[PDB]
């Protein structure tokens, strides 16, 4: 009677210290070869792309510590660790590489959510205004009270028909009413809203963007824990 | 029952020797991404613009013209549509994805749809003469001495992105002695495809560069797109 939770575990599924996910397994797109990562449970699916840069986006695992380098050579969540563990996910989510999450069995579990943390490379992008790109910068400096800044990353559920359930939002960063909130700790995203969700697709969004409007802000996240529910 | 829904783009155009075009767009890195909605709201298909004109995905157009090489020409060898006067011109390619959404894949399958070759496409296989001037891109002419052929592939995919299966349409072939470059309208079967929540279209070729990236133009042309209720 009594509905059992699923948390979805990448720990101890690398061999090596500070190391991340890679495969060759990928097909090639415009830009970045595609590849499905399922979880050993075979519960979900993760899109996964790489190139010419090593990850490319949608997600990878890593038990990687950095919390010092800026830059997109950096894959660290800003806490240093996982939530449940030392094996936590990173995103890179856009246009060019959709990070999405598919429900292997939406007819037996329904999605609860997942812990979600910056990473390094976005925290010190926010906190310092160093995105580590040298001596040009792309962003427009640290996130400020003077321009209201706040980094939003949304989760969009579908239906396996292609059907829009709904989205939900997430602050990463908040600068409006007076706040000066950067997420450094993991924290629970609630996806009950979109619990029926076949799979989930995420975009993210910011105060600072270009003249075509296009996010500076990096466009990464972490997530640990995701859990499903026996529906 | 069993009962097929053509979707038409007739009498969506109010000038002769026209396209559809649009500014509602948003921009990418060259192109500004469109869908468009068929009048019925059955399907979407991507469509691109840019500093040339129409960039890729579809249109849709009433044009005429089976003379003028190179790609300021978007008409049909054929010079006219299938079913009337108002046909699709697509150019595919890794910029500009071709694709054709289901808008209710609960209720429809996909059938198939009637296919043939650009004036662009047919004038660079048949002649050499791909329009671009005092420089060609093409190699030649398509001959039974390279085994030539042109290919159009339809990819189907669940809206979750699971690769369904593909399906190929030859637009020329001169393998085996066949001398055969599509100038009518040929009903190109979707079956093998038809659980699809999209299909995607790529275009290969015996006329590659040293990249291995066709020079055949990566147009081609679409009409009577056909679902079916389940
Ligand atoms: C188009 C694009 C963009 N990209 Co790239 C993405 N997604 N990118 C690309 C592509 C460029 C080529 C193509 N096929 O068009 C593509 C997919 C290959 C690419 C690659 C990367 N990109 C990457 C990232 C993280 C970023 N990219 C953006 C610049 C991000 C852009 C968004 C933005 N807000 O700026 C972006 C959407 C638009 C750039 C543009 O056209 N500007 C206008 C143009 C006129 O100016 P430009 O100065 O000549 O543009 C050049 C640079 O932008 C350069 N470039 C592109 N991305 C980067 C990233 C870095 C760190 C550097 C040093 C240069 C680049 O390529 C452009 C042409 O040469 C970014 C702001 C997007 C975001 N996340 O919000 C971000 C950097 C964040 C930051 N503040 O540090 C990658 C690390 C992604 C990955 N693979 O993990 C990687 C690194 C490339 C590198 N050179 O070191
Ligand atoms: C990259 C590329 C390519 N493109 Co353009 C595409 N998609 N293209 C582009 C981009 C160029 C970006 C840039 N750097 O300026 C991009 C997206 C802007 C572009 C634009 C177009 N392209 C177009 C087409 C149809 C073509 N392109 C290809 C040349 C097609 C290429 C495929 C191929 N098989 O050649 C291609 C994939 C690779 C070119 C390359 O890097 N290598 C060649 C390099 C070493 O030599 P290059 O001589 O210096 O290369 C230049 C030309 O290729 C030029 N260029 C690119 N496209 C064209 C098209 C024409 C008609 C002319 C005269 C020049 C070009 O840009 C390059 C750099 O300056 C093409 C063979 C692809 C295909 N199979 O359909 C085809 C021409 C077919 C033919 N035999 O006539 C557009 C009409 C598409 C549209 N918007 O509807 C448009 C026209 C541009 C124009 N100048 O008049």
């Amino acid at each position: 009677d009594e509905k059992m939770e699923v948390v979805i575990s990448f720990e101890n599924q690398l061999t090596e210290a500070e190391s991340e996910f890679k495969t060759d397994l990928g097909e090639k797109g415009e830009v970045y070869f595609k590849y499905e990562i399922s979880d050993p449970q075979k519960m979900i699916q993760l899109s996964h792309y790489y190139g010419d840069w090593g990850f490319g986006g949608g997600f990878t695992y890593t038990n990687k510590t950095d919390v010092k380098t800026p830059g997109y050579s950096n894959l660290s969540a800003i806490t240093g660790k996982g939530k449940n563990g030392k094996v936590y996910l990173t995103s890179n989510t856009n246009s060019f590489t959709p990070a999405q999450i598919t429900n292997l069995n939406t007819s037996k579990y329904n999605f609860k959510g997942a812990w979600v943390t910056n990473t390094t490379y976005d925290y010190l992008a926010i906190k310092d205004g160093n995105d580590g790109a040298g001596d040009y910068s792309i962003i427009k400096g640290p996130f400020s009270n003077k321009d209201n800044d706040w980094l939003k990353l949304t989760a969009t559920g579908y239906k396996a028909d292609g059907s829009k359930i709904g989205s939900i939002d997430f602050y990463l960063a908040d600068f409006r009413n007076n706040k000066q909130e950067i997420v450094n700790t993991w924290q629970w995203f609630d996806w009950s809203g979109i619990k029926e969700a076949d799979y989930i697709t995420f975009e993210m969004s910011s105060t600072d963007n270009n003249d075509n409007g296009q996010m500076n802000t990096p466009s990464y996240f972490c997530l640990d824990g995701i859990t499903l529910i026996e529906k």
